[PDB]
């Protein structure tokens, strides 16, 4: 699909079987999503935005699906406001920017 | 163009004559830049990102050439981590997501 920009990009998202709202985010290196309690391992990291830092537990290789298209790879876990796709994610599902 | 998003999707802008590097962000509602001078009123505002809220100063109706595409609109100047054009300016380059 082609997504204007007049209002969030928001799309449905599939993680850890539970369906979310996530926004397109060409601005994140990585996805951040809101506190959910995944299973396996993790590592903590510190990652930094408007406003300063917070913290989120790194998992690699999570399945995700967003608007249908799969996608594998690593997910912040985080009190963060807002889901988000970030690149290395979107470079998956073939998404570009287009002017 | 089209932009890949292997790769930061940072690009060359003119603001107030001068040049700088910012960064094409969909995530974001407004475009912030980080501290500089621009002629003109400008009107204390609040503007919250992924670690907390930061003040800014927001300047209107600003002259700003994005990737040599014109746009006219507010800009907020203050303490972010880095220049970004959020939708406010994207959408009157004619940006949209693809994938
Ligand atoms: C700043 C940028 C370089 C990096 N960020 C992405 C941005 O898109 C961010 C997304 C966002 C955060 C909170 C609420 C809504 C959207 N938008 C944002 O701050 O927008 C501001 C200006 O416009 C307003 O609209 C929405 C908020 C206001 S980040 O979240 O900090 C971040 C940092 C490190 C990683 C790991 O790599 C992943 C993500």
């Amino acid at each position: 699909p082609q997504i204007t920009l007049w209002k969030r990009p928001l799309v449905t998202i599939k993680i850890g079987g539970q369906l979310k709202e996530a926004l397109l985010d060409t601005g994140a290196d990585d996805t951040v999503l809101e506190e959910m309690n995944l299973p396996g391992r993790w590592k903590p990291k510190m990652i930094g935005g408007i406003g300063g830092f917070i913290k989120v537990r790194q998992y690699d290789q999570i399945l995700i699906e967003i608007c249908g298209h799969k996608a594998i790879g690593t997910v912040l876990v985080g009190p963060t406001p807002v889901n988000v796709i970030g690149r290395n994610l979107l470079t998956q599902i073939g998404c570009t920017l287009n002017f």
